């Protein structure tokens, strides 16, 4: 109905809180929260800034391992932002810089965060910043390892 979106800012507070509980089966709450993010996306107005700040507190509050339960479903979570980005600016576009910061913060680990950054580069290139996308290129080159470096030119503009 309509009450799921009215509690989605109450779920945006929950998606940031239950992923900050993934800092220490351990991080499965963030794997449930990434499953909760696709749960509202695969079925379908400041929730664009409310969900992006929920992931901005998820990238900071769970930045101890970037155990490993949130990064695995990132190909499903970034496609959930692909199905919900086109489904609907210093508070919303500023958290988009924190979206690539999680991809530039999980490139110092698997390579599934690079495939999620290109999956976030699909919704970023069709949405119509150089510091985070520029650091993701040269620090993820030779240590498809250049998938996130391909997401730099596909999300800078």
């Amino acid at each position: 109905y309509f009450l799921s979106a009215a509690s989605r800012p109450l779920c945006s507070g929950g998606h940031a809180s239950n992923k900050e509980k993934e800092m220490v089966f351990c991080k499965l709450g963030v794997l449930v929260r990434h499953r909760i993010s696709l749960f509202g996306n695969d079925a379908t107005l400041h929730i664009l800034g409310q969900t992006l700040d929920a992931r901005t507190v998820m990238k900071t509050g769970l930045e101890s391992v970037k155990f490993l339960d949130n990064a695995a479903e990132d190909l499903e979570k970034t496609m959930e932002n692909l199905k919900q980005g086109q489904f609907t600016t210093t508070v919303a576009l500023l958290p988009m810089l924190s979206s690539l910061f999680e991809h530039i913060g999980q490139h110092q680990f698997l390579e599934d965060v690079q495939v999620s950054c290109y999956r976030i580069l699909t919704s970023l290139y069709a949405l119509g910043q150089r510091s985070a996308l520029g650091e993701c290129l040269a620090a993820f080159a030779g240590a498809a390892f250049l998938e996130t470096h391909l997401d730099k030119h596909n999300i800078y503009s």
